């Protein structure tokens, strides 16, 4: 465990959970809302928590990412380590569909159904921060 940044290979954005529950990315490394905490619920699954607001990254039923005040089943992701030290993160509540956490090249969140293995959108490199 520990405070990580999750760097998105697609446009070079840190995954950001804004206080209003909005999920996007920024290039600004000083941003308060890119500090995350990963917690292994079981072996395969992780929660990804903002260490600024205590919000947990979540995916709703339409594949939209949001920050959730309190850890429901929408907040659990499977962390699979990949080819290049980059991880991907699959929704649990929708694993069967292969909904990934992803960001677009402009830093916008990419809704789960538009993700697909092999895309740069879905690849996040965990970086110990400070
Ligand atoms: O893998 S791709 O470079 O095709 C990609 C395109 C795109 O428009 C959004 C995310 C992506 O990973």
């Amino acid at each position: 465990k520990k405070p990580k940044l999750l760097y998105c290979s697609n446009g070079g954005h840190f995954l950001r959970i804004l206080p209003d529950g909005t999920v996007d990315g920024t290039r600004d490394r000083s941003d308060q809302h890119i500090q995350l905490q990963l917690s292994a619920e079981s072996v395969g699954e992780v929660y990804i928590k903002s260490t600024e607001t205590g919000q947990y990254l979540a995916m709703d039923t339409d594949g939209l990412l949001y920050g959730s005040q309190t850890p429901n089943e929408e907040c659990l992701f499977l962390e699979r380590l990949e080819e290049n030290h980059y991880n991907t993160y699959i929704s649990k509540k929708h694993a069967e569909k292969n909904w990934f956490v992803g960001l677009k090249k402009n830093g916008s969140c990419k809704r789960g159904p538009r993700t697909h293995y092999g895309q740069k959108a879905i690849l996040f490199l965990p970086l110990p921060v400070s």
